[PDB]
C-alpha cells in the first residue's frame, strides 16, 4: 500500500524508438511529463506472476541518491490483457564507449587518468551501495552509463553473466556485497583493456574449472603493476580477504593522485 507512488500514471509518459533488445526485455527511449510541466528525455526498461515483490525493490531503488549510482524515476504497468523508467544517458553504456574510443570518428583515444576517473566513479558509487547493504548481482561495465558530463554511474542493478561471477557464487550460489567486489575487479578489467571480455581463451563452462586451479584474468600490455595489484585483490579465493568498497575507492583515488597532471 505504501509505495505506490513509486508508481507513474501510464499516459504522463510517451515511448519513442528502439535503443536495444536483450534475451530478457527491450530498453526504449521516451518522454515523461512532470510537475513542471515540462518534459524530461528517460530511458524506459520493459521485462515479464506474484508482483508486489518487484514493485519494493523498485520503492527501494527509488530511494537510492548519489551521484555515482542511478536514479530510478518510477514503474509503470501496462496490464497483462512493466516497465522501470530512468533518466536518459546520451553517452550510453561505459561498454560501448570504450569500443567505440578504439575507432575514429568515436570519442578520443581515452589516457589513463581518464580510465582511472572511471573506475573511482564505480568504486565511489559501489561504496554509498554496500552501506545501504544493497547487493549489485549484475555488476559489468555494459551496466556502467556515462552522464552528460562524463561521471559514471551504476545501473540495472539486480532487476531478478558467468565470466563476472565469484568462485564461491558459482561453486554454492552464495552471494555478498564482497562477491560485488569481485564483479567490481572484472569491470576494472574490462576498463584497462577498453571493452575486451574476461579470460580470452576460456570458454563459458570452463569458468569454475579454471578459476578453481587459481588462474586469474591476466595483467593489461601496458598498465601499471600498482593498478594490477588492485583488481587482482578482488579475486582472492576467500571472500573475506577481498577489500570493501571504501578500502579500493581510496586506493585508486591516490594512485590517480600518484600520475602526471
Ligand atoms: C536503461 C538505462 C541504463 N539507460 C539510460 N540511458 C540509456 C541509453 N542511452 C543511450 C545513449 C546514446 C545512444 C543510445 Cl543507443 C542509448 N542506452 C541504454 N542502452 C542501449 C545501449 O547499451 N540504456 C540506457
Amino acid at each position: 500500500n505504501k509505495l505506490e507512488d513509486v508508481v507513474i500514471d501510464r499516459n504522463l509518459l510517451i515511448l519513442g524508438k528502439i535503443l536495444g533488445e536483450g534475451e530478457f526485455g527491450s530498453v526504449m527511449e521516451g518522454n515523461l511529463k512532470q510537475e513542471d510541466g515540462t518534459s524530461l528525455k528517460v530511458a524506459v526498461k520493459t521485462m515479464k506472476r506474484e508482483i508486489e515483490e518487484f514493485l519494493s525493490e523498485a520503492a527501494c531503488m527509488k530511494d537510492f541518491s548519489h551521484p555515482n549510482v542511478i536514479r530510478l524515476l518510477g514503474v509503470c504497468i501496462e496490464m497483462s490483457s512493466p516497465m522501470v523508467i530512468l533518466p536518459f544517458m546520451k553517452y550510453g553504456d561505459l561498454h560501448t564507449y570504450l569500443l567505440y574510443s578504439r575507432l575514429e570518428t568515436g570519442p578520443k583515444h581515452i589516457p589513463l587518468q581518464t580510465l582511472l576517473k572511471f573506475m573511482v566513479d564505480i568504486a565511489l558509487g559501489m561504496e554509498y551501495l554496500s552501506n545501504r547493504n544493497f547487493l549489485h548481482r549484475d555488476l559489468a561495465a555494459r551496466n556502467c552509463m556515462l552522464r552528460d558530463d562524463m561521471t559514471v554511474c551504476v545501473a540495472d542493478f539486480g532487476l531478478s553473466p558467468v565470466k563476472w561471477i565469484a568462485i564461491e557464487s558459482l561453486a554454492d550460489r552464495v552471494y555478498t556485497s564482497k562477491s560485488d567486489v569481485w564483479a567490481f575487479g572484472v569491470t576494472m578489467w574490462e576498463i584497462a583493456t577498453r571493452g575486451m571480455t574476461p579470460y580470452p581463451g576460456v570458454q563459458n563452462h570452463e569458468m569454475y574449472d579454471y578459476l578453481l586451479h587459481g588462474h586469474r584474468l591476466k595483467q593489461p600490455e601496458d598498465c601499471l603493476d600498482e593498478l594490477y595489484e588492485i583488481m587482482y585483490s578482488c579475486w582472492r579465493t576467500d571472500p573475506l580477504d577481498r577489500p570493501t568498497f571504501s578500502v579500493l575507492r581510496l586506493q585508486l583515488e591516490k594512485l590517480l593522485e600518484s600520475l602526471p597532471d
